[PDB]
Order: structure tokens, then sequence, then C-alpha cells
């Protein structure tokens, strides 16, 4: 009756398949292009709690390159106000930028459809096991915030 109602939280993929496709990116070679879809991309506080996972960009440096430069750029001029938008689209705007994408690249992002990984959360349409997460016993059940 839920899916009737339309209302089902969680509907967003976990960061565990996250980690997956972003990996396979670096595999594919993306170029230049690309390369700032994800080592230019810098995840807000807002950005993590909406969007769960952390971020692998690092400041590339043990403390700081060069503070001065500024590691990690997220203002981009071609995005109007990113602050005015949410964190979400923020995320978009700022790889928005890989205009030049290869496809290459993008064969990288469907190469997890029939991942190992991706195969425990897909089921069918790939393994034809007809095969799932077994889930687990231990959960925190937590009040939540109110």
């Amino acid at each position: 009756l839920d899916a009737d109602r339309g209302k089902l939280p969680g509907k967003k993929l976990p960061l565990e398949v996250l980690k997956e496709m972003e990996a396979n990116a670096r595999k594919a070679g993306c170029t230049r292009g690309c390369l700032i879809c994800l080592s230019h991309i810098k995840c807000t506080p807002k950005m993590k709690k909406f969007i769960p996972g952390r971020c692998h960009t690092y400041e590339g440096d043990k403390e700081s390159a060069q503070g001065g430069i500024g590691e990690a750029i997220v203002d981009i001029p071609e995005i109007p106000g990113f602050k005015d938008l949410e964190p979400m689209e923020q995320f978009i705007a700022q790889v928005d930028l890989c205009v030049d994408c290869t496809t290459g690249c993008l064969k990288g992002l469907a190469n997890v459809q029939c991942s190992d990984l991706l195969k425990k959360w897909l089921p069918q349409r790939c393994a034809t096991f007809a095969s799932k997460i077994q889930g687990q016993v231990d959960k925190i059940k937590g009040a939540g915030g109110d």
C-alpha cells in the first residue's frame, strides 16, 4: 500500500555502491574533462548529510599543499549563486563543467551494472540468479530526530 502512497524514504542508493561506480570511473581513465567530475567536487557539511558516503577527493596533501591557492574549488563562475541552491544540486553543478565527458569515462559508470557488488544490490537483469543481501539483524532502531 506504501507503493500506492508514493512515500518510501531510502530511495537514494547506499554509499557502498557509490564507491563502486566512482572506483570504476578511475579505472575507465576519464579525461581531464571529467576528472573534475570527482577531483573538483568537494562535499559541503550539508552535502554529506544529504548524501552519505563521505568524499574521496582528498586535498592531495597530509596537511595542505598550499592554503593560499585554496585546496578544492567549489565556487564555479558558471553556476549563479550555487550557495542559493541545495547542496545536492550544487554537486551536479560542480561536475556540470564536464562538457567534454568521454564515452569511455561514461562506460565506467555503466560498468558497475553487473559488478559483483552492485549484483547483490540489484536482483536479476544480469546475474539472473535472483540473489540479494541477506540483511542484518543488528539494527540500531534509534529514535532519531524529532
